[PDB]
RNA sequence: GGGCCCGUAGCUUAGCCAGGUCAGAGCGCCCGGCUCAUAACCGGGCGGUCGAGGGUUCGAAUCCCUCCGGGCCCACCA
C-alpha cells in the first residue's frame, strides 16, 4: 500500500468539460479498481492573470503503476485533446514528498512560471507524471498538490446526466434566494439580492449543473436538499482557497509592481475619479512605488457609485490585479478621509482686478462628504474566485452588498 | 470708472464666426443582457427647444439688445 497525490489541469475546452469532473471520473475508478480516495478532493485556484483552476486528490492504491495508467485512460477518454488550447498533464507525488511542492504552488498562484520550471521539480524528487502534448499542465497538476490550505472552504459541485448535456440548465431559482436566505454567511456568494443574479449556475458545455460553496459541511449538506434542481447525477465536495485572497501580494515586500500578479496598497488619490463610455471608471493614486492607476470596470456594478466619491487626498487600500500597469479594484479601504472646500465670490445684494479684492476674501466653505471610511467590495456577481468577500474578513468598515 | 469670457438634457458636451439632418454624444439614470474569464464602446430606453426677455430675418442654439448667474482682467480714486 501506498499514499499518493494525484494533480490534473488543464484538460477542457472551449466547449469541452470541467477539468474537476474528469478528476471526479478519474476518482471513480480508482475507487472501485484500485483503492480508496481519502477525504475530499481538492479544486486549487492558480494565479487568476494568466495568459484558471487545477484539481488534485489524495488516494491510497496498491501500485501506483496501474495508478498512473488508470488516471491516464480517463484523459485518453474524457479530455478534449483535440482543441489547441488543451494540454493536459498529471501528476502523482508520494504523501510525504507533498509538502516539499508548497513554495513551487505558491509561486505559480501569486506569480508566473513556465513549464521548465514544473519539469525541473519532477525531476529534482523524480515524481512520476503525464504529459500530453506540451503538457502546459504539469504546471497547475504539481501546484495543485501543494497549494497550502491555511485557511479555506468548501464548494458543492453537482453534475447533470451526459444526456441532459448541452440543454439550458433548469432550476427553481427561487430556491437558492431561500437558500441564501437562510444559511448566509454560512453558505454564501452564491447569489445577488442586488443585482438580481444566481452566480453559481454556470452556463457552459461543463457538466457542471450547479456549484455552492460555503463555510462548512453542514451548511452545504443543509443546502444540496433545500433547493430545488433538475435530477442530479453526481455530486462532490471540493476544499478549496475560494475567498481567501491567496493571490494578492503586499506592498510591503515587492520593490516594483510587475504586470500580471495582485497586490494590496496604500495610497492617496492624486487624480479624481472619472468615466469613459463604458461605465468604465478610473483614478490615479500616489504609493510607495509611485504613480499607480486604478480601474473600477462596469461589471463591478454597484461599487462605481461608491468609487467615484473619492477625493484628491484621501488615503485607501487597494486590493487587486495588475495588468495594462493598472490595478483592477476587487476591494477598497477608504483609510482616512480629506476635507475640501469650495471657493464662491461673496455679494451685497465679483472680482475687480489681480490684488483689487471685490470685500477682500472669497467664500470658502467645507463640503461635507458622504463617502466613508471602511471596505467596500465588488457585489457578488463581480465577485472573483480567489477574492475575499468581506463577509469572511474580521476588520470593521464593512459594507456587504449582499 | 472701463475691458473680457462663460451658460445646450441631472451631469460633462458636438454644433456655434461660414444661421435652414430646431438637435448629436458620453456618464448617470429606468429596464434588460453577459461570466467556469477584473472585464478599456454590452445593450436598449426615458430625457433637451438650446440661460431668461426682445429684435433681425422665409427663417436662430446659431447674428444683434439687455438681464440674471458664475467667473476674470486693467485703470483710478483714496
Ligand atoms: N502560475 C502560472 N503560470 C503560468 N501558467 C500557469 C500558472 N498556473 C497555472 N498555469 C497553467 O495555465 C493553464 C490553465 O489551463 P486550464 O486549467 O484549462 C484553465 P481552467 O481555468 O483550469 O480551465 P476551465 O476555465 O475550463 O476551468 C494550465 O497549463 C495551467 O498549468
Ligand atoms: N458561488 C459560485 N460557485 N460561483 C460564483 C461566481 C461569481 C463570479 N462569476
Amino acid at each position: 500500500h501506498m499514499r499518493v497525490w494525484v494533480g490534473i489541469d488543464d484538460t477542457d475546452s472551449s466547449r469541452g468539460m470541467c477539468t474537476t469532473y474528469l478528476a471526479v471520473l478519474a476518482m471513480e475508478r480508482v475507487e472501485r479498481e484500485l483503492g480508496k480516495v481519502i477525504g475530499f478532493p481538492r479544486l486549487i485556484r492558480l494565479n487568476p492573470t494568466i495568459p484558471n483552476g487545477a484539481v488534485s486528490f489524495l488516494v491510497e492504491v496498491d501500485d501506483v503503476g496501474e495508478l498512473v495508467d488508470v488516471v491516464n485512460e480517463v484523459i485518453i477518454e474524457h479530455a478534449m485533446l483535440d482543441d489547441e488550447k488543451t494540454n493536459p498533464g498529471a501528476v502523482f507525488v508520494d504523501e510525504e514528498l507533498a509538502v516539499k511542492l508548497k513554495p513551487f504552488a505558491d509561486k505559480a498562484i501569486k506569480d508566473v512560471l513556465q513549464i521548465d520550471e514544473a519539469l525541473f521539480v519532477i525531476g529534482k524528487y523524480f515524481i512520476p507524471h503525464l504529459r500530453h502534448k506540451k503538457g502546459r499542465g504539469l504546471i497547475g497538476a504539481l501546484a495543485a498538490v501543494g497549494a497550502e490550505l491555511e485557511d479555506f472552504t468548501l464548494e458543492l459541485i453537482a453534475y447533470r446526466y451526459p444526456e441532459r448535456f448541452g440543454t439550458e440548465r433548469e432550476y427553481d431559482e427561487e430556491s437558492f434566494f431561500d437558500m441564501d436566505y437562510e444559511l448566509y454567511p454560512q453558505t454564501f456568494d452564491n447569489v445577488d439580492w442586488c443585482n438580481d443574479v444566481v452566480v453559481c449556475i454556470p452556463n457552459t458545455p461543463c457538466p457542471v449543473l450547479y456549484g455552492i460553496r460555503g463555510e462548512s459541511v453542514e451548511a452545504l449538506y443543509k443546502a444540496m436538499e433545500s433547493v430545488k434542481t433538475e435530477p442530479v447525477d453526481r455530486r462532490m465536495i471540493f476544499v478549496t482557497n475560494h475567498a481567501t485572497d491567496m493571490h494578492l501580494i503586499g506592498e510591503e515586500e515587492v520593490h516594483r509592481l510587475e504586470n500580471y500578479r495582485s497586490y494590496r496598497l496604500r495610497g492617496r488619490v492624486t487624480l479624481e475619479p472619472y468615466d469613459i463610455e463604458g461605465g468604465h471608471v478610473f483614478f490615479e493614486i500616489d504609493t510607495k512605488f509611485g504613480s499607480v492607476k486604478c480601474a473600477a470596470f462596469e461589471p463591478t456594478k454597484q461599487f462605481r457609485n461608491v468609487i467615484r466619491l473619492l477625493r484628491k487626498g484621501d488615503v485607501v487600500e487597494v486590493y487587486g490585479s495588475m495588468k495594462k500597469d493598472t490595478i483592477n479594484l476587487e476591494k477598497i479601504q477608504i483609510v482616512e478621509l480629506a476635507e475640501i472646500w469650495v471657493e464662491k465670490n461673496p455679494i451685497c445684494p465679483e472680482s475687480a482686478g489681480r490684488g483689487q479684492g471685490f470685500a477682500d476674501e472669497k467664500l470658502r466653505e467645507k463640503v461635507e462628504r458622504e463617502l466613508q471610511p471602511g471596505f467596500y467590495e465588488v457585489p457578488p456577481s463581480a465577485r472573483r474566485h480567489l477574492s475575499k468577500p468581506l463577509i469572511r474578513m474580521n476588520v470593521e468598515g464593512r459594507h456587504i452588498f449582499r
